[PDB]
């Protein structure tokens, strides 16, 4: 239980990349179907998203996923076996496949300590990811379904800190091809705020590490 955000709420606190400036020089294909901003992009490379009413493309353009919230409409939350409630995809996903923003209040590290303390005591489950310069997203309260994808040691997808607009924003991309109902994870240890509290790990996997965090 939570509310629904189509976009992040900003609270105590703003996320600035630092840089601005973009320009691609990868050009335009002349056909209208087919994407323009690929694997060669300058923006991309750095993890920078093409503004779209400067990029090269402009349209054609497909390096505008979170500003355009280019999500994937299979996600499915479902009774997940020892893991709660996960989620899953009702079609096939493609490596480096854009999938969903994480979205939660963006707040700094002692707005949420104070939340954790004040708020969030006797939880059993950690809603938030480490955003930048000791700024998190929480998503205890406020998100999207982002929040109930599950931990795996063996993640099939993974958590990218994008620069849109001047601000740092999380999507999630996938790091394999993936069938239609399989279930959607990602490795918590990289991202996942240090809370002194440690959770046995359930994704059944050979080389599980047992634990989380
Ligand atoms: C961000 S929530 C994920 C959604 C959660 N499954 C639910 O039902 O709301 C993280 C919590 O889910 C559970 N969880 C996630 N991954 C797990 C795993 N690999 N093994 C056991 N529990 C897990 C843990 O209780 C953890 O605190
Ligand atoms: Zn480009
Ligand atoms: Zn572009
Ligand atoms: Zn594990």
């Amino acid at each position: 239980s939570y509310k629904k955000i189509r976009s992040n709420v900003y609270v105590d606190v703003k996320p600035l990349s630092g840089y601005e400036a973009t320009t691609c020089n990868c050009k335009k294909p002349d056909d209208d179907t087919r994407k323009g901003c690929v694997d060669d992009c300058l923006n991309r490379m750095i993890f920078a998203e093409c503004s779209p009413n400067t990029c090269p493309c402009g349209e054609q353009c497909c390096n505008q996923r979170i500003q355009r919230h280019e999500w994937v409409q299979c996600l499915e939350r479902f009774r997940a076996e020892e893991k709660g409630w996960g989620i899953r995809t009702k079609e096939p996903l493609k490596a480096g496949q854009f999938i969903i923003e994480y979205l939660g209040e963006v707040v700094s590290e002692q707005e949420f300590r104070n939340r954790m303390i004040e708020q969030y005591h006797n939880h059993s489950d950690h809603y938030c990811l480490n955003l930048d310069s000791g700024m998190v997203i929480d998503s205890y309260r406020m998100g999207n379904e982002a929040r109930f994808i599950n931990h795996s040691c063996d993640p099939n997808c993974e958590m990218q800190k994008w620069s849109v607009n001047g601000v740092y924003r999380i999507g999630l991309y996938a790091l394999k091809d993936m069938p239609a109902g399989t279930e959607l994870t990602y490795d918590y240890n990289f991202h996942m705020f240090n809370v002194e509290k440690q959770q046995l790990c359930k994704c059944g996997f050979e080389k599980c590490r047992g634990i989380i965090g």
